[PDB]
């Protein structure tokens, strides 16, 4: 009952890298540290407890204002996902990082109320690492599901609850962000973490909705499951640089490719689906998006036997220096998405804010004119329907 996402169309931006660092986002603050700085762990393990306060405070006060939901507001989004790690809610014994974060969470809801923005809160990082990706607090190893991890998980889980399902501001509430069923997390151990969630949640306030990563199954795989109209939200990431084939595509094709997924996975699910995460680039050529220290599959450097092409103009910086048909194709890719994640339930671009990632960028293509600010925003024809 906070949000209809049985029948209002989700439109949302990710504040990526804000509350859990990430190397790609804000690469100036890893560099500053060093090589070993990869992730938001080894970070705060180099600085050590006391100075890794006080940088990450710097970047959680200065990179987020109430100005940034504003203008979220005026892009036409009525929500804003917000990742968070379970180390906000108290690091464990032996972790480096630091918390505080939840300062700035409170600050959050309050700016998003005021702008008449929903919130979406997303543990994003779980005990031991849900996925092995740096995204997840730490790299290199899917531990999640280890020893008291989930105990631990649900621990936070419960106090994130408490603070925050009272708000109907904060109409959804997600379990975990990218659980990797592929990389070995065990799926029938997650619909058990699932359930235990659903029951916090309802614990404290009925109103909010549940959101459920489709853990890199398909998302219509996860019909059966807790279907229950507006209450449980399927969330699916849709990227077309992580994969072979997709990024092999020229722009017609990834187009075709967005509009069958629509067809083929969105439309086929027994639930709300939001596309929580999906982003206007198609290249993994962002500096360090596979990582710091690694490459690029679209330049032959990561997982790959081959360039397609070059990373040098999608590496850094900002979309205006880019051709005026390069920013066409990048809006053509982006419309196209807009229409065919509306046919479900809507969607939630990543992200909002980067020290320059070409496509990803979510404040530099609206001022570059790339992102629409609409429905009825569109410079090219609908590419996906019905
Ligand atoms: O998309 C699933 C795919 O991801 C690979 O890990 C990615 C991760 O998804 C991404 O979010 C992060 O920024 O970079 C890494 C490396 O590309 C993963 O290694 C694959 O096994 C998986 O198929
Ligand atoms: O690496 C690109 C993006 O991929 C998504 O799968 C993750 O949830 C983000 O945290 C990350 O920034
Ligand atoms: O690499 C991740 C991608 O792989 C494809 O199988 C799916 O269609 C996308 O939705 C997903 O983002
Ligand atoms: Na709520």
């Amino acid at each position: 009952s906070s949000f209809d996402y049985n029948g209002e169309k989700v439109r949302g931006v990710n504040l990526g890298g804000w509350l859990v660092l990430e190397p790609w986002i804000t690469p100036s603050i890893f560099d500053a540290a060093g090589a070993e700085a990869v992730d938001e762990w080894s970070l705060t393990k180099i600085l050590g407890k006391e100075e890794a306060e006080a940088r990450l405070s710097a970047h959680w006060k200065s990179f987020v204002s109430a100005g940034d939901f504003q203008r979220m507001a005026d892009a036409g989004l009525n929500h804003v996902r917000i990742p968070i790690g379970y180390w906000a809610l108290g690091p464990l014994e032996g972790d480096p990082y630091v918390d505080g974060q939840l300062e700035y969470l409170d600050k959050a809801v309050e700016w998003a109320g005021a702008a008449g923005l929903k919130v979406l809160i997303d543990l994003h990082g779980a005990p031991g690492s849900q996925n092995g990706f740096d995204n997840s607090g730490r790299r290199g190893a899917i531990q999640w599901q280890q020893g008291d991890t989930v105990e631990q998980t649900l621990d936070a889980f419960d106090l994130l609850a408490e603070r925050y399902l009272g708000s109907d501001t904060v109409a959804a509430i997600e379990a975990i962000n990218e659980p990797n069923i592929p990389g070995g997390v065990d799926q029938g151990k997650l619909q058990e973490y699932y359930g235990s969630v659903y029951g916090i949640v309802n614990k404290y306030n009925a109103g909010t909705s549940v959101v459920y990563g489709d853990g890199f199954l398909p998302v219509e795989s996860w019909n059966g499951f807790k279907t229950e109209g507006s209450k449980v939200v399927m969330d699916t990431h849709h990227y077309h640089m992580f994969d072979n084939g997709l990024i092999a595509m020229d722009i017609d094709s990834h187009i075709d490719a967005v509009c069958q997924f629509a067809h083929q996975h969105l439309e086929a699910s027994d639930k709300p689906v939001i596309v929580g995460e999906w982003t206007g680039a198609v290249t993994d050529c962002a500096k360090y998006l596979n990582g710091k220290g690694n490459g690029a599959r679209y330049d032959g450097s990561y997982a790959a036997d081959k360039a397609i092409g070059d990373c040098s103009s999608l590496a850094t910086g900002f979309v205006s220096k880019l051709s005026d048909e390069e920013r066409s194709d990048m809006r053509r890719f982006i419309e196209a998405q807009l229409d065919a994640f509306e046919l479900k339930s809507g969607w939630v671009f990543w992200t909002w804010k980067t020290e320059g990632a070409p496509g990803w960028d979510m404040s530099d293509l609206l001022e570059a004119g790339v992102f629409p600010t609409s429905p009825d925003d569109r410079e090219f024809p609908k590419q996906c329907h019905h």
